[PDB]
């Protein structure tokens, strides 16, 4: 539901949680300030301003007028901050959906933070693209482009954990009740959940594949159906338990390009990384090719139905999987991720 | 939304989380089996059967026919278990809301698990009471009664934990931005959050006060406005940081009465306990009396508007508070 | 106020308290005796001799004549010690303020112990500098130079101790009275308090910054306005709760240079260390630079109005703070 | 006078006084339980500080409350009067009660003018001075003040003074002979009244009480306070000095309420005060310890204390001169130990 989505972002604690992500917030601030010529005396649109922080960064960069659109009740709080920071003549908070509000004029640049898990979750990118109707023909988008990265991984424990949980139902006398008939359904449910957390990069079995969305060119409708083909050339031999997902966005300004990355090679963000499991894992040897497709289909719950089909070309062994991005499993514990066993090529005792 | 509510309970993982609470499940089973004569050859209604477990307990106790009503998709799973457990002739799953379905006959006993945090959360108690339209005049209800217990507590660490998070909004220059104008709003939000977890009973400053709901006598409408008065006789001197809440239910059967407790003196359940924090603690001395009321008003979001007003009678120190069950702080780890 | 100062130093217990600081007294004695050649057959001025201890040290080092100026009543006690130690021909107690007395001749070397908290507190340094009107050209001063050290620190416990105290004025119903309107005033007051005590150096977030006062060159008026710029290169990521202050002085003699340090890495002195708290801490990452200035303005109440302005340059996060040396928080155990 | 009022300008001290539950709670109870003395009456709060007592008076139904305050605290009180929506009932008057002007005479005066040994800080004089604004038959809250004194024995406290002074009794402190100042150091320590608490078992006789009736007394009475005493010794031993504490009474129309700082009561921010004899006196149980404690007002907002004590049966005499404005704060928080030899039955 949309109501619930906007209720979630009405809480100051959630805004705070996002603001406290230093990578995110700091990178946005740097991206805006270091490209000051894209903002000085310009007209700006902030799509989904929340607390208003990005608009304040735009004001720090010298913007003449900033329209800050916000659909949740947070809009009232942003208005309080615009007043208390004495920026009433430069920032105008507009309550409502960017799809339904009216803007007084066209803008030189649109800024937003529309990314969700594996980039697309929450389907805010559509609104962000929708807002382009207010952009002048020479206008810019901050972020300008988004890269989704995919890679196959091996993680036997993560895989087996699912069955360990579902096997609760495989008992003939739970307080006298035979639960076993539901074991299959429980297994399916667990494997339909994308897994949100981080991992050691050594579990990755091949160089990532990149899928790019150019926000200046893309159309809203483009995000209702996203087909991501992939061809992985395996670097390590073993069992492929699924695909890991992360993303980067780039702010391409007149002075410099600034990147915000959620890669597992980078410090963690509140986006972590996402893994989609194969219910049937695939064996591959170094040198093999793992080919297939990831298809994201927009649904009515502000999310996507994910279909992943993969095959090892040399053996023809196939795996097909369906996942629901709206019900991810938050697994992150804070514990340092262990590398796969058999990572020692020299004696650990030396 | 009701949609949201029933979507939450459609997941098998959630059913599993509830089922693996051994105190809960075991206490229900014992309550039913030790009172088998209340079930033997009887007609039963299971309000919100979920996986169907309570209906299976009713069947174990010899019930002749069990109508198991369930509004979520879980209903389909319960049907599978009834079939696989060879009980098609005794357990009948009725998919839908208990407020909207039709039952073939009146029942001798209603069984359910309608309790949430502080007993009243999620507002399933209303549905449970509504189901009484299907109850024969001499019929029973399992649970028969529910007691919510309140007690004042002292916990500096918790108070400062919430305060520290709220003070983020005190910053005059977060990346150059002055957030302070929202500090009052932030404190209000954080302290409206019920704190769900457990605690050592040594933090309790007075004997608990009890508020009883008799499910046999109560009417549905009664749960639209719940006024809970309290008068505590302080046993320890110190700072009262808020009120702790937990609950007991009793299954009053023909053979014996069995209690299910979520008290902090008892083994932990998936309900843990709930605490309401005061934005400013109240100082009290041993022997003082802490008086006031907890008022719950049903709202349009499947929940309650809750106000807690407490005062130290001797000094007139008053605290007024709002609690939002829609936004709990799950602190347990 | 000057009256109060000189009343304070009139008590023998205070003199005792200072004399029993063995690092201080011992370091002074070593500084003077190891550089006996700077005193042998010389004329000395002891600014604020108190008990006279430093003058006795000068006499031990072979000085021909020592003028020991003291404005408090302690002057009479010193004279008793000069007589009982049979040093009347060498130590001459001059009662009065160094700014007002008359000395018969110019001196070869000035000795004093004019340091207070953060070096500058109590404002005896300007009197010490004023005394140079009696110094022969190329004459020496013990101490010769003073280094004030600054460093950012993180200490959540201290911050919340002070914030907890300030939150008393947050109460909306203290014995029925709403105090909250004064919370802003209370927070401002408590956080204006320098925190006097020691700490583990592990709380420091960056290499200290040095500010040097050369007592041979500095002029009296210079201590009426002191501007200390600083640029810290952050070595650790975290919350900067404020700035830590300490000081060293050097006695640069002809035989050797002797240092008296009050650094937290050194044995404790009665000066401890001083910390200034920010009402709101500043977040910083390793590699960032924390820049700003500490401005001390002499006020008419024998103290300084202190302003500390600091910012995290990468984010523009600013903190402006006031410190009141007149109202310290003595925290050491 | 400047420093005195500078001290009370800080919110932290007001807070320290407010957090003393005995004091604050007892004032609140005294005022609220005697509501007929306040309901629709004209009130004067002498030295209102934060204004707390005025708020108590307002809770009790006062028609108008004049709150006089000489320190900067006056504005903080003004902020609280506005924020508590009581501007038509409470009027904050910045300035000294001796110098400001009130338009009306009042029915009752409230204040908290007590210091160490009751009299320290000399605020009672201001309090009594304020009676120029009191209607005839008007009341005083507190109405009377009782100072209690009793002889004590505390060998450790006594010997402590010499232990501290003997720092100066050494011939080569870093090469310096300090000995000549030892006598001066000893006299200095013994001039300091000792502020802290103690076990009531160190007290050697029932206290003697000196009462000041604030309804009857004049300001001038407090310039010279002569407190005669005659103790009937209950325990035998060495008498090292006199212990001091005080009570005040709020004598209302409905009931009388007491605020005590006695060592038998929970501790207050006033603690208790002990004045040492530089020469102790031996006494037997049953002997009489007679003499006088004379408090003489000085210009330092305090008193010079002269204590002359004698054991009548032996004629052993001791005299002491003390400065109440420079007391030694000795309190540490440690549970006070009773004197050794307090066991009458086997401890094992
Ligand atoms: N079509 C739309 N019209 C208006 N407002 C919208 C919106 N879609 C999302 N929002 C808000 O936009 C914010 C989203 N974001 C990120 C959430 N992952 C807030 C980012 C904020 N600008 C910041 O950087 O702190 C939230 O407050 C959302 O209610
Ligand atoms: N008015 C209503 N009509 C029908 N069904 C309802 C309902 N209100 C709740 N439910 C279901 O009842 C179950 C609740 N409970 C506990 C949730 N805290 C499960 C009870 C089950 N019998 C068990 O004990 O495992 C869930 O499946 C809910 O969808
Ligand atoms: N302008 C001045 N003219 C004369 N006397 C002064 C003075 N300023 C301070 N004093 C005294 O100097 C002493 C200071 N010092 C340091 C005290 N923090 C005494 C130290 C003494 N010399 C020692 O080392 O034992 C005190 O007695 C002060 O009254
Ligand atoms: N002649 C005088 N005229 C006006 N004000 C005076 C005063 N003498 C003392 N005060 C104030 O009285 C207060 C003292 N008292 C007690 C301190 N020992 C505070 C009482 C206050 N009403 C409370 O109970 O909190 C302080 O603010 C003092 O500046």
């Amino acid at each position: 539901s949309a109501v619930q989505y906007f209720q979630f972002y009405g809480y100051l604690s959630q805004q705070q949680n996002m603001m406290q992500d230093y990578v995110r917030t700091g990178t946005y601030q740097r991206a805006i300030l270091q490209n000051h010529t894209d903002f000085k005396d310009k007209i700006v649109l902030d799509v989904g301003c929340g607390s208003g922080i990005l608009s304040f960064f735009a004001a720090q960069a010298g913007a003449r007028k900033i329209y800050a659109v916000e659909a949740s009740t947070m809009a009232q709080h942003a208005e309080v901050l615009v007043k208390s920071n004495n920026l009433t003549d430069r920032i105008v908070v507009i309550p409502g959906k960017v799809e339904e509000v009216s803007l007084p004029e066209q803008v030189d640049i649109i800024i937003s933070e529309p990314m969700g898990y594996m980039l697309f979750n929450e389907r805010m990118l559509e609104s962000y693209l929708h807002a382009k109707k207010y952009l002048k023909p020479s206008g810019n988008m901050f972020p300008t482009i988004g890269d989704v990265h995919l890679a196959p991984f091996t993680d036997e424990q993560l895989y087996m954990e699912q069955f360990t949980k579902a096997n609760f139902w495989y008992q003939p006398s739970f307080h006298g009740v035979d639960l076993s008939a539901l074991r299959g359904a429980a297994v399916d449910e667990y494997f339909r959940q994308p897994v949100v957390d981080t991992f050691d990069i050594r579990i990755l079995m091949a160089k990532s594949v990149k899928y790019t969305v150019n926000f200046l060119e893309a159309k809203e409708g483009d995000l209702h159906r996203i087909e991501i083909p992939f061809k992985f050339h395996m670097l390590h031999s073993g069992l492929v338990h699924g695909l890991a997902f992360w993303f980067d966005v780039a702010f391409i300004g007149s002075i410099m390009t600034v990147w915000l990355s959620t890669a597992p090679t980078e410090p963690l963000t509140h986006w972590y990384q996402v893994r989609c499991l194969f219910q049937s894992p695939l064996f591959a040897k170094a040198g093999d090719t793992l080919s297939g497709t990831c298809l994201l289909i927009a649904n009515k719950r502000q999310s996507y139905d994910i279909s992943i089909v993969a095959q090892v070309d040399q053996t023809g062994s196939k795996s097909s999987n369906l996942l629901d991005l709206k019900n991810p499993f938050f697994r992150y514990t804070g514990t340092t991720p262990s590398p796969p066993p058999g990572s020692h090529y020299t004696s650990p005792s030396e």
